[PDB]
């Protein structure tokens, strides 16, 4: 097999060992696999192209490929929205089930045949924590108004409580928040936010983040890089990308625990967001859904058979995985 | 005229296809991740030599490596019971993370080495369900006298509360049941036990299975021929096995609500065991750790560290995971 040189434009600062770590274990790992000869260079987010522009600049080819939370570019189309993960989503394990045994991975490599891309599912941030905020949110009269950073297809539903949302890079949430231009915030969860800083300057942080049932992350391709890659080039990307479907989540998984305590006894007020306005984001989604499929045919032809997925998931974990895990956690508590 | 030729003695029937088609998944991607020059052909379970025998098979070097559930063996050594879960253990995410970020597979790796092996993990089962059951359990009295097909773990676990486990060839389990030979029978979850028709014969099928915890499958390599392969090689099998912590749970993830409808459809009453019966186990579990710690050494020298980490993982799950997942499973259900 021969020498190919490829760059990775990723959306994230070096300093997350966490999602951008596993970009660089991907890339080592394609190497390792090929003996050197696969080489992928990542880079951080704003290095190569600003990151509102990774997406374009894999579909033109400026690289061959990037790590991306595709609804950064839910304006190229609102079906994006199912590869990374709807609000009141699918868990990343269901996501990792639907993409690879439910027919969701065929559905979306047809919809980014439109954007000259071969996607990859190749990480997952589990269920995102609701954000950094000033003051205490009691009601949705507190998000009336409020100037939020929020990335992906959530903005959309808050949208419709008069939230004001912006998608601002990871780098560039902190200056904003502490500059004031944005009233709030949120980013992953309490590993990634406390390296960014948020703690420093708002003292809520909320609990859960329900803008996605969870966050997958995606490696966009070019379509003719991807196809100038011999079989076992193609394998090493592939398998790398599950292996990182695995590794990515299982980092943040082993990181977070210490991180939210280590928030807590720094300062950080840590609260659930009020059942009130669980089900008011949740209302304002539902009907997102049913407004996105009336006018996007892509959106329409895939949610029918994601909700059937959804629905048959969701009473499966409630009778097993759920009920174990409530039991376990709490006896787990209570003999601590 | 592959380069490197192995055997891998796996413990399952083929008719176990999502365990089996996991082994066979692992398999192929080696194929194409060496372009076909690693070859390694899966066996089932006593095809080479018997499933009890898997282990010292790889010790022996008579197979290159296996595919199996580690708590097979927990009579030559009963820490191997981290490997593959506890009772009322980690779930499959959180040991994932203790493994690959939390220093798990370390410690594993120090104690497969003293019997000649390189372990990986490569699979789990996910959270499995309690059994199938004649008469309804209201409290621990009803376990009393129960006569129950179970082994492992959760057979030293219900022995305490009066349980006799029963050990029975698996195409004699349904006849058993019809008869009333036995009372109950664990076999696996919904997918598997479909097959077998338990339902007709044993209506009440309690949920959760907290015997096994989320079982994770290790294939065993023998450390020789493991250091006998080249650096792309062994990375092809590290990153196959990686990938297949991913991809077998997504295929259950998958299967297990529809075999679940089937199931219903056909008299199971999924039932839920009751709080009193889930806390007199969890406390007989704890009983079993305190003894196998205080019989193995080596069993003492890993449960503590691993409680911890359950502890920290249990703290911040409660936290946004299960605080989303308890809220969207309800709200699909009642969408539904
Ligand atoms: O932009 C974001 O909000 C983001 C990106 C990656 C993962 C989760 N969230
Ligand atoms: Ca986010």
């Amino acid at each position: 097999n021969p020498t190919v040189r490829w760059r990775m434009s990723t959306s994230w600062p070096k300093s997350l060992d966490t999602i951008y770590g596993s970009a660089d274990e991907l890339c080592k790992r394609v190497g390792q696999l090929t003996d050197g000869k696969f080489e992928i260079r990542a880079f951080p987010g704003g290095e190569l192209v600003p990151s509102a522009q990774n997406m374009d600049a894999v579909s033109n080819g400026t690289v061959e490929c990037n790590h991306v939370l595709s609804t950064m570019y839910i304006g190229k189309n609102t079906a994006l929205t199912f590869d990374t993960g709807l609000s009141f989503g699918l868990n990343a394990r269901q996501h990792n089930a639907w993409i690879h045994y439910g027919g969701g991975l065929q559905q979306l490599r047809e919809l980014y045949k439109k954007y000259n891309i071969v996607n990859h599912v190749c990480g997952n941030v589990g269920v995102q924590m609701g954000g950094w905020y000033r003051k205490e949110i009691k009601s949705t009269a507190d998000l009336n108004g409020l100037n939020m950073r929020i990335g992906g297809i959530g903005g959309m539903v808050l949208s419709k409580l008069g939230v004001v949302p912006q998608q601002i890079p990871p780098g560039d949430i902190y200056p904003a928040l502490e500059k004031g231009t944005i009233d709030a915030a949120e980013w992953i969860g309490p590993y990634d936010d406390e390296k960014l800083g948020f703690n420093k300057v708002a003292p809520y942080y909320y609990s859960p983040g329900w803008f996605e049932g969870s966050a997958s992350i995606t490696s966009m391709v070019n379509d003719k890089a991807w196809e100038a890659l011999p079989p076992a080039y193609q394998a090493a990307f592939e398998a790398a990308c599950g292996e990182q479907s695995m590794r990515m989540l299982a980092n943040y998984d082993a990181r977070n625990p210490l991180a939210l305590r280590k928030l807590i006894a720094g300062g950080a007020k840590v609260s659930f967001f009020p059942k009130e306005v669980m089900d008011a984001v949740y209302k304002a989604s539902q009907q997102l859904w049913t407004e996105l499929s009336e006018k996007n045919p892509d959106f329409k032809a895939i949610y029918p058979g994601w909700k059937k997925f959804q629905e048959d998931e969701a009473g499966w974990f409630r009778v097993a995985e759920n009920a174990l895990d409530n039991y376990t956690f709490a006896a787990v508590a209570r003999a601590q």
